[PDB]
């Protein structure tokens, strides 16, 4: 699944589809990859805890124009689920 | 906010952190940075998800200077981060 992430200014980042999931890079390359890995580690945590992982993700276009995303650079990350 | 965290060197030549305000955000990484960052992230992650659930946060922090003599911190190195409450 392409999960659209917001990158903000180092950077930080949250993940719109999966609330309380955060990460940060000194770079957007390292926020990026970061959070990739905090949302595979969030999904794992949910299987190691017995709950159900059902996601499923917005598009930028759904998100870009809110207010709370103002300046963000939009990235996707690509995590198995 | 001001939070007190306590960096420690741990095997594998990694960095830990803990939290004495908030025991349960204890991180760590691979450098001191890296460490610190992983600690302030996960704070601010914490207050804010206290706050989602309609929980006051705006509560008074440790310091430095009343825990650095206490047996259980030494050896500790100290740092200060800074959170909005």
């Amino acid at each position: 699944m392409e999960f659209p992430i917001a990158v903000h200014k180092v950077y930080g980042v949250t993940v719109p589809d999966i609330p309380g999931v955060h990460s940060w890079g000194e770079t957007i390359d390292d926020a990026i990859k970061n959070t990739r890995e905090a949302i595979v580690g969030h999904v794992e945590t949910l299987i190691e805890l017995g709950e159900d992982v059902e996601f499923t993700c917005s598009t930028v276009e759904e998100l870009v124009a809110k207010p709370e995303y103002a300046g963000a650079v939009w990235a996707l990350v690509s995590v198995d689920l």
